């Protein structure tokens, strides 16, 4: 019913649409329900939209899992509390064997589904998760673009913010590379992207004085998230040019939940996030795949006991906000406000509609100089 938007530090969390997910070293993410995810977790991707069959034809949908045990009221209850305590639940479209293959024309349809289900479940917006197979599989590059910028106009027109989001694989993001036409394409519509840095073994970049600087290197992944995050935020070293006000850096939970790719020491991440935010170029938080394995098994059925939430929830949310905030100080007697300037009084913003001295919100009647 509310669309709920983040303009300050991310934490993002995935959320299985199944049960009993395998792990890549044999463990076990089980279902969980949305209530259940620790609240830290301020975006959560429901994860995915995509086509379950296709003699339903092209455009993906979503359907909750029945596995799950949770009507459709009750997870529509539980996005609600969400949304209550100021957190958003994104739409994650794609994943692997999503059968998304759009052709032109589609994008009409594929922006009322979108909307559809919005309304319905009351998503705040809309993470592209697509699978290497769909990068660039038939008009995918053209139709998604197109129905994103009619849902996200759509929105605007209604004083919403929609959130866009993508999940590029990292090296799809070197200049000129196959994500690039979705962020150009939606520069200026998008919120953030939270690329996958895990999954693509020896992929990395070289740095002179350092030397190869792979994404499965244990050793120097100080030095791999530092060099990969400064290239993309300032497109350099032959990367697509995603500010560090946009840039969220996707992780795996545990081993679990990736081949390659998980942080083995969280002090590596901090100091990484130090180093951007000392040269004026703080990210905007981390994300993670996913949750479900934050809360999931090994393969002797120990508890992963929410490691990643533990690691990294305190350390983003303690950032300074980003450039997205909206900072609103508190009411003051002896303060002059204009038309427009908004306040914080009694837990509220009141936005004065033309000049005031000393005069409370709540107390300047219906239609007095607080709104
Ligand atoms: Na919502």
């Amino acid at each position: 019913g509310t669309i709920t938007s983040q303009d300050d530090n991310v934490v993002v969390g995935y959320w299985h649409n199944w049960c009993d997910g395998r792990g890549y070293q044999g463990g076990n993410a089980p279902c969980v329900e949305l209530k259940t995810v620790n609240p830290q977790y301020n975006v959560v991707n429901i994860s995915f939209m995509k086509v379950y069959d296709i003699a339903e034809g092209r455009i993906p949908t979503f359907k909750l899992d029945p596995t799950i045990a949770l009507s459709e009221a009750e997870f529509i209850a539980q996005i609600d509390t969400l949304n209550s305590q100021g957190r958003s639940v994104l739409i994650a479209l794609g994943g692997a064997d999503a059968h998304i293959e759009l052709t032109r024309g589609d994008e009409d349809a594929l922006a009322a589904e979108i909307i559809r289900l919005t309304d319905l479940y009351g998503f705040d917006g809309l993470d592209i998760d697509l699978e290497q197979a769909a990068i660039t599989a038939k008009d995918n590059q053209f139709v998604i673009p197109a129905a994103l910028k009619m849902v996200k106009e759509h929105y605007r027109k209604t004083g919403d913010n929609f959130m866009i989001t993508m999940a590029p694989e990292f090296p799809y993001l070197t200049a000129n590379g196959a994500y690039t036409p979705y962020l150009t394409e939606l520069d200026g519509y998008y919120d953030f992207i939270n690329p996958q840095f895990y999954n693509q073994g020896g992929d990395g970049l070289w740095i002179e004085g350092v030397g190869w600087i792979a994404q499965n290197n244990d050793a120097l992944k100080e030095e791999f998230i530092y060099y990969i995050a400064d290239s993309l935020i300032n497109g350099t070293r032959n990367y697509h040019k995603i500010p560090h006000d946009k840039l969220v850096f996707g992780l795996p939970s545990n081993i679990d939940a990736a081949a390659t790719g998980y942080i083995q020491d969280p002090q590596d991440l901090y100091k990484a996030f130090d180093r951007l935010k000392a040269q004026g170029q703080p990210l905007r938080g981390v994300m993670t795949w996913s949750v479900n394995w934050d809360m999931g098994t090994d393969a002797a059925n120990n508890s992963y006991n929410q490691q990643f939430i533990k690691d990294y929830g305190n350390f983003i949310h303690n950032q300074l906000p980003p450039v997205t905030d909206v900072s609103d100080d508190d009411w003051q007697v002896g303060s002059t406000y204009v038309k427009d300037d908004k306040v914080t009084h009694n837990g509220a913003t009141w936005t004065a509609q033309w000049w005031t001295k000393g005069e409370e919100p709540g107390t300047t009647g219906e239609w007095g100089v607080w709104r």
